[PDB]
């Protein structure tokens, strides 16, 4: 299977690399024939002599146009004539098309900013990660010795981590006791041996979290201070750095560099992207967390080297961990647009579909439009408006169905044609108008964007069936991914529609997608009330929850079988409604907030769920009883009395002191921290003495810091908590969020 490609230059002519895995052994293929070539759109065919004889220069070098070839290509879905130029080297197009674009026969220029590389697997129909071919992974972490008012990399490498299906393993050196550390005499011998670990693994991918930017710029500045040939690549290369706008990139030569980082970053969205929040919300496992502080000081008493060796350890564990859970998914997702694992694991929504589109553009023979210019993308700050979202009637609901559109969106591309090829094109017989914004779209013929559309959703149909019929579970695990991912895909035209930076940008065609989903969500909303006697109780975007009030349970998923045979057959083209599920019981507080119950008594709660650690036991015990008895019991009245016994034990002070303590850890300098929160507070008045805070608060008088205490100073015939705080700041802020809609208002509990 294919890996990566790339470039290197001989005698002034690039050479395309292919780095391939075939039946587990690394093999490089050379291209030598491959040219690099621009568009040009002419008003005369006769200005091609003069196009051919303009020049450029590199670097003394004379750029020149090598061969030229009219071909016709599908632009706006009218056919139209261009000329392909061709060049000696990729370099050579930045610097001459800015020439060519300037004479007055020319038009406008096209395909001029595509990377040699990529271009390459375009062209030649190559997809990366295809096939069965296993990957040997191994991931690594470094900890460093960290000083206050140092440069980046003056302290050495403490210790180097790896870890893959063999365990896990800690490079040093200074004597540790533990069985998974090996010993070396200096920072240099550690490094090289990290260099002898990779080489005799000869791993295909090296799993980091966040070694774009700290880990291999670390290694680097350390090879150069103590002289070691930093060669991780396969051809002997030392690793390449690269600028990802404010950010940085690393890329190793004849391997993949899989940085897990950006990857979780868009994949689920966290307060923070440290490793272990990350690791303890994907896996749902705990993860302690050793401070540079604690590091340096270890490593300079030789007292606890075995907890830092451990916690080095850890990181190169869960690392292989994460890297294990997140590259099967990114590996499908890099098959599906095309491109290397390397760039599409580092790129966002907006530039995923674009590479997908360009290759499928290539594969149709459709010129692609430019990328927009400086006073164009300026233009492009256009908002619009989005789904529609009705007011809930406020409340707990008995019996409620959740009906939902299968793929509104893409399926509104897909029956109105909207594309901007199709957008009010002229001369056709037949046209589809956008309610509101009254975009028009020609029907005569499919529209460039459309017509993948179709073609991805299809193709993600044939994968469904044959994962029934697929006896092998890993094959399914793949199928699986690649089926994922193209619903991912085929939602993201949409707001790929809406990027100002978008090829195929189109304010029109996103606007008119909403505007049509606000016409079919509320057509279908009055259809199910008028014709069925349903209650809509809320609806958001593509789907809504509905009921009949006075009905059984069963006649409630009856009706909702039988309106959903009725309005199918009415709605046009690909637009399909689906039961998504029936729940028992549902509270609707307001807009985007509510919380539903099934049949097997699971709760989902959209809004304030409060499974936070910095709120006191108290406030989330109460919560949790006040959510049990609405959904479980539907007993109103006992949530409220729930309330006022919790807050009447609290005035009593009758609640034990351990249900009101805060955990909060100190994750920066005492003087960085200007938020005057309570937890800081409470260091700062440890850090006035020579020597996770834990603290209560009580009863006085001043802000919250103020008050604030450690739980360990606490004695109830001493002191007393602020049993107000604990009501008007814990409790009731945490469940009048819930009994709101009701008028429930703080004083009624
Ligand atoms: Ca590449
Ligand atoms: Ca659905
Ligand atoms: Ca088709
Ligand atoms: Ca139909």
């Amino acid at each position: 299977m294919i890996l990566d490609t790339d470039y290197i230059t001989e005698d002034g002519k690039p050479v395309i690399r292919i780095f391939k895995k075939e039946n587990g052994e690394f093999k490089i293929d050379y291209d030598r024939n491959f040219e690099p070539y621009i568009y040009a759109l002419l008003k005369d065919d006769s200005a091609i002599e003069d196009v051919k004889k303009i020049t450029a220069e590199r670097h003394g070098t004379t750029v020149r146009v090598v061969r030229a070839e009219k071909v016709k290509k599908k632009f706006l879905g009218r056919p139209i004539e261009v000329w392909k130029l061709y060049f000696t080297h990729p370099q050579d197009q930045p610097a001459i098309r800015d020439k060519i674009k300037e004479h007055p026969a020319v038009v406008d220029i096209y395909e001029y900013d595509i990377p040699f590389a990529k271009r390459y697997l375009i062209d030649k129909g190559l997809i990366p990660m295809e096939g069965d071919e296993e990957l040997k992974m191994l991931a690594f972490a470094i900890a460093t010795l960290y000083h206050e008012g140092e440069e980046f990399a003056e302290g050495p490498i403490l210790m180097i981590s790896y870890a893959d299906e063999e365990g896990a393993r800690v490079i040093t050196w200074k004597n540790i006791d533990l069985p998974y550390v090996d010993v070396v005499s200096t920072e240099k011998e550690m490094i090289k041996r990290f260099l002898k670990v990779v080489k005799e693994k000869d791993p295909d991918v090296l799993i980091t979290y966040n070694g774009d930017n700290f880990d291999f710029a670390y290694l680097k500045k350390r090879s150069e201070k103590l002289g070691v040939k930093f060669i991780l690549g396969r051809e002997g290369s030392e690793p390449k750095i690269q600028r990802m706008g404010d950010r940085f990139a690393v890329e190793v030569k004849g391997r993949i560099h899989f940085d897990l980082y950006p990857v979780i970053r868009r994949t689920i969205n966290l307060p923070t992207y440290t490793l272990e929040a990350v690791y303890e919300a994907i896996f749902g496992q705990p993860k302690e967390k050793v401070y540079a502080e604690e590091i340096a000081q270890a490593w300079e008493t030789g007292e606890g080297l075995e907890r830092v060796a451990r916690y080095s350890m850890e990181d190169a564990k869960v690392t292989y961990e994460l890297g294990k859970e997140f590259f099967p998914m990114e590996a499908q997702l890099s098959r599906l647009v095309g491109q290397s694992l390397w760039d599409v694991s580092r790129s966002s929504t907006g530039n995923l579909v674009e590479w997908f589109l360009l290759r499928k553009a290539y594969e149709r023979n459709e010129l692609a439009p430019n990328k927009p210019d400086e006073r164009e993308l300026a233009r492009r700050r256009e908002s619009y408006a989005g789904g529609y979202v009705k007011e809930p009637e406020r409340g707990l609901w008995e019996n409620i169905v959740y009906l939902d559109f299968r793929s509104l969106y893409p399926s509104i591309i897909i029956t109105h044609n909207v594309s901007p090829d199709t957008l009010n094109r002229e001369g056709c017989e037949e046209y589809d108008v956008a309610p509101q914004v009254g975009h028009k779209f020609c029907k005569d013929f499919p529209g460039f964007i459309p017509s993948l559309l179709g073609d991805l959703l299809e193709e993600r149909q044939k994968v469904k069936k044959k994962m029934k019929a697929t006896i092998d579970p890993i094959e399914k695990k793949l199928l699986d991914y690649r089926q994922r991912l193209i619903k991912i895909l085929a939602n993201s035209f949409y707001g790929y529609y809406g990027y100002a930076k978008a090829r195929w940008y189109c304010k029109e065609c996103a606007e008119s997608v909403t505007a049509w989903g606000r016409q079919y969500i509320e057509t279908t909303i009055r259809e199910i009330e008028e014709k069925f006697g349903f209650k809509v109780l809320y609806a958001d975007t593509d789907g809504f929850f509905a009921t009949i009030p006075g009905a059984d349970a069963e006649t409630v998923k009856k009706k909702a079988k039988e309106f959903l045979d009725y309005i199918n057959a009415k709605l046009p083209g690909l637009l399909e409604l689906e039961y998504e599920g029936f729940y028992k019981r549902g509270f609707f507080a307001t807009k985007k907030k509510y919380a539903v119950i099934d049949e097997e008594d699971k709760i989902t709660t959209r809004g304030l769920k409060m499974v936070r650690r910095d709120w006191s036991e108290i406030a989330k015990e109460t919560q949790a009883r006040v959510l049990e008895a609405i959904l479980k019991h539907g007993d109103v009245e006992e949530a409220v009395r729930i309330v006022k016994e919790v807050t009447e034990k609290l005035s009593k002070y009758e609640v034990p002191p351990e249900q009101l303590v805060i955990y909060q850890p100190i994750t920066k300098q005492l003087h960085d921290y200007r938020a005057r929160g309570p937890h800081v507070s409470v260091a700062k008045r440890l850090a006035a003495r020579g020597i996770v805070i834990s603290y209560i608060v009580p009863k006085g008088s001043g802000r919250i810091g103020d008050r604030a205490i450690p739980f360990d100073e606490f004695d109830p015939a001493k002191h007393k908590y602020d049993a107000g705080y604990y009501i008007e700041n814990q409790v009731l802020p945490a469940v009048e969020r819930i009994l709101r809609a009701f008028g429930y208002r703080k004083e009624d509990l």
